[PDB]
């Protein structure tokens, strides 16, 4: 067809427009008043820049040759924009330099702007110009009208799209594509430009030495499988998942992990005697200066994790605090039942015993009751690793541990969240977190979540920007009843992250409160039970 | 000129096993075989990866290599490779074996010829007959099988692109060797992974002669990056030749070897607690497959006394210093003097009484630790027995850990540990280990580490009746120090070797029963011993 021969790409960036329902479509803003509706955007203009003049000559032959065959016979790209978007573009940057400029306007001629400038005065006389011309790639630059009346004739190959991940003011807007007519291939990294995330997607028009590439072979001589799905899950289900080709996204670090799992996972029944897929020791790392990594491929809340950090730094082991503000996280390990069961027969119901905040502001102490003063009695650790990353921030002994082997038997259970180490380098700090038992389903997402948060609340309090939170789970397992929902989850494409605003003025870590907590610009699928 | 084995493919395939404080080299694997047949009998996993290599086609190719053939000849059912061998090697085949499948056999011989042999095979009398032989013959690439007279005479006449080298890890008794590989004509390019078969190690190493729309985009998405002045410190390319020139780097020696190409590149320099001066990066992974091989690092000479003396010691729960200084062990001497103690604060300390460190806390974690002569009988908790009886009698718990960091006695030790935690994984009768290490030396500490838990993976497998599999190493805090990085240089450009096997002896089925000589170490082959600071 046209689009494939002539390479006619499709370029553009569309932000946010004034529950909440998501969807492609979500992102759609491209002008307002002549201009772009954000200010300006350094990371996209530079994306747009490398985009659009970007050339492989050692590659042009196989296109010259075809595009000849079809018609019946410095190098550079085109660019094809409408005058309204040719005009808005300040003169200091007219024509687009290294390349060839074209402009739709019913209402000029070539005779008012230079030589290797040129005119069009319909869309079909563009295929005439490319027929006779010497490019690499036709790149659509926009106009909410040249990128309608272009998309809708099937003239886009491509479509090289930035989701600029805030709202602002529009009065022009990009078409509702159609996911039958395009799908998603490539999701990029995520990154803070002016003060917003964005990410960058690629959408195609669906079809409705090479000397040690055997020693490549040879060395892979010994692996295991010959399509057997290793466990009986069918990669199949997941064509969405295993059709996207660079899944560069920061949320595939944990979809991938899901997907590893899945494939290759040790079936076993576990301490509720009930079913998990099991394999051991994985990293992740997020970005806490680029983004903030709440899963977007489902719907998570954020009160209840927080309150529950709070809770943890008042150094509380009572359940009843968090159930007076129905958080629940913890109300299954306070009952009778449960406690009895830990052979905790002398335990009040709720009573948790010295979990996190007791390990982490009294390490060492004689656990009495839950509404004991512990003032002053063993060691608060959150306040040495405070003072050792102003004081001694090269120390590599920056730890917080909650497994206080003398203690675990008096405990609700056993934490899961074993340490933090911390790193400080120029300023900036990074967290490493041991999970010793991660429900990729259900835990793994709210604990991401957890410690990203206390990592700035660490480096805040301390006058440090965030830099990396690491991951490193030990027991990584799904529990059945969760695959035939993490393969709906596998197959959504992540949306771009949203940021977490600190109130600043708070610098004690003791002296937060729900309110100085705010997510911003979360876009997110729906809400799945991971459970029906 | 444009050479005769890059026109026609031609390769040689062997097997080298090492022949009966000795120096090493790759001419170590030179054995070839014994009394007429190999010198182990059956490696399996070597025959299938010579099957493997010497059956593989690519159809799509033959198109272009046939093409080049022409052009050098001046010309216009099913593709298999052509392998050529020595009399005396076709008759060491197994008669069931003969001729070898999917594959054209040509023999070289003087005293047979055709009506001397039942099978379907070429013989020729002449190495320019197989040049003609190719010339005329429709074959994927052609691969020199041995044995030794004949990869002599290829070699000889640089009739060979690459070889496919097998260094079995054993000694057996051997009449036939392979050449010395001039270093001048062949340097290695790739070096797999490392295996056991048959009760040996081995890897596979490579001898080198001296829709692209989705291709794009790749390049649009790393638009954005740091330059070749923003890859922080460029310390010279030239200093890693060797490393840089391998393509394949597939070794598991090269997970620790790659750790510190990237913090000598990436690295953020910092000051530290001795002043020194380290490069620094935060947060690795490492995985060993014990069930393959022990990973004893082998581009340097390791010595596992002092560190088997040291994690013995440890199960016994002692913290007396002397110990082991009369095992003439001196890792922990330092941490043990008046100033050192003195400047911990342990004033109250007696010389070498470290305080409530491993051992302690492997056995009384929550005692109050006293003096190093006390006995603690069943004060704090026995975290080794506890591990043992849950890896017995739970082995799907997800609670299997062992912790040092002890935070109440911190202040009480010599130092604080650096391996804060051992998790254990049972699947299948086979049990998995996971250590996190807060501070990794990774040029003098971590080598050490990687042996220590290794070994202790091993002696809590067999105690609870299961095989090793992985030791998963995570380093936290992961440095190499200034006056290390001379040193590490001249490592990185050294080839691993294949690893060597760690034998228990496998009457001991209680934790508290092993001593010294319950631990060989069968198979290290190194490279020269080196000073970190020189
Ligand atoms: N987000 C992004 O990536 C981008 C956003 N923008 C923003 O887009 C907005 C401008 O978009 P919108 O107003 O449509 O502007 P357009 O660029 O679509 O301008 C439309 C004009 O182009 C001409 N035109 C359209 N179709 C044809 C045709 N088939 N043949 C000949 N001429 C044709 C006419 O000009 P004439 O009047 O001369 O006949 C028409 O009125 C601005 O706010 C701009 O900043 C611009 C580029 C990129
Ligand atoms: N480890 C490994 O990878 C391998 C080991 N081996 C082992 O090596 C031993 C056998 O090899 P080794 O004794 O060198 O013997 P070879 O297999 O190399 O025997 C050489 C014989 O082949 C013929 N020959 C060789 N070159 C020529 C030539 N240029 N023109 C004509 N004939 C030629 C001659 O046969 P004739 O005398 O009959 O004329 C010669 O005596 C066995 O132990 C075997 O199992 C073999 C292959 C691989
Ligand atoms: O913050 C938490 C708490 C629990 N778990 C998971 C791990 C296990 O699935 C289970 C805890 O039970 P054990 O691992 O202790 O058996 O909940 C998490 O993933 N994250
Ligand atoms: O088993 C060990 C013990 C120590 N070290 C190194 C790490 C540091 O270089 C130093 C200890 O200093 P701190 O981490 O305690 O600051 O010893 C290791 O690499 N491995
Ligand atoms: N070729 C032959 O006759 N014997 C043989 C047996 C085993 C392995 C190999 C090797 F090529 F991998 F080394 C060769």
């Amino acid at each position: 067809q046209v689009c494939d021969v002539f390479d006619i790409y499709a370029i553009c960036a569309c932000c946010k427009v004034e529950n909440e329902v998501f969807n492609n479509y979500t992102f759609r803003g491209l002008g307002n008043k002549g201009v772009l509706p954000w200010k300006c955007n350094s990371l996209d203009m530079k994306y747009f820049c490398a985009v659009t003049t970007y050339v492989n000559e050692s590659k042009y032959e196989k296109l010259k040759y075809k595009r000849c065959k079809y018609l019946n016979k410095k190098l550079q790209n085109v660019v094809v924009m409408g005058r309204t978007s040719w005009e808005s573009i300040p003169k200091k940057f007219k024509p687009l330099s290294n390349r060839i400029n074209v402009i739709l306007s019913r209402t000029l001629k070539k005779e008012d702007f230079d030589e290797d400038v040129y005119i069009i005065n319909k869309v079909e006389d563009l295929i005439v110009l490319l027929g006779k011309l010497n490019y690499y790639k036709c790149f659509i630059i926009g106009g909410s009208v040249v990128y309608q009346e272009f998309l809708e004739k099937k003239l886009i190959k491509k479509i090289y799209f930035t989701r600029i991940n805030s709202t602002y003011e529009c009065d022009v807007f990009f078409p509702e594509i159609n996911e039958n007519e395009y799908q998603i291939i490539s999701v990029s990294d995520v990154y803070t430009s002016n003060n917003t995330t964005l990410d960058f997607i690629i959408y195609k028009k669906t079809n409705n030495d090479d000397e040690e590439e055997d020693d490549f072979v040879y060395f892979n001589f010994n692996k295991e499988k010959e399509e057997k799905n290793k466990n009986s899950i069918h990669p199949n289900d997941f064509q969405i998942y295993n059709s996207l080709k660079y899944k560069y996204h920061p949320e595939y670090q944990y979809l991938n992990i899901i997907y590893d799992i899945m494939m290759n996972g040790n079936k076993q029944s576990d301490r509720t005697g009930v079913g998990v897929l099991s394999k051991f020791g994985y990293i992740m790392k997020f970005d806490l200066s680029q983004y903030f990594p709440l899963l977007t491929t489902k719907k998570l809340f954020l009160r209840g994790i927080i309150e529950e950090l709070l809770w943890f730094i008042r150094g509380e082991t009572n359940g009843n605090t968090l159930l007076n503000k129905n958080v629940r996280i913890w109300e299954a390990n306070g009952t009778r039942e449960f406690l009895d069961n830990r052979k905790l027969f002398h335990r009040e119901v709720n009573d948790l015993g010295p979990i996190y905040g007791f390990q982490w502001r009294h390490f060492g102490a004689e656990y009495t009751n839950m509404y004991d003063n512990y003032e002053n009695k063993g060691v608060d650790q959150l306040k040495n690793i405070i003072n050792l990353i102003k004081n001694d921030p090269t120390s590599r002994r920056i730890l917080l541990c909650a497994w206080n082997v003398k203690d675990l038997d008096q405990m609700a259970l056993p934490p899961c969240h074993i340490l933090c180490q911390f790193y400080v380098f120029d300023g900036k700090l990074s967290c490493i977190m041991y999970q010793r038992s991660c429900d990729l389903g259900l835990g793994v997402p709210f604990n991401i979540a957890s410690y990203s948060i206390f990592t700035h609340m660490i480096a805040q309090v301390c006058n440090l920007q965030p830099a990396q939170f690491i991951h490193v789970l030990g027991n990584a397992h799904v529990y059945n009843n969760h695959i035939d929902s993490l393969k709906i989850q596998l197959n959504r494409i992540p949306y771009p992250f949203p940021t977490l605003k600190l109130n600043p003025d708070i610098k004690n870590i003791e002296d937060f409160t729900i309110s100085d907590f705010t997510i911003q610009n979360y876009v997110h699928h729906e809400k799945i039970s991971m459970d029906m």
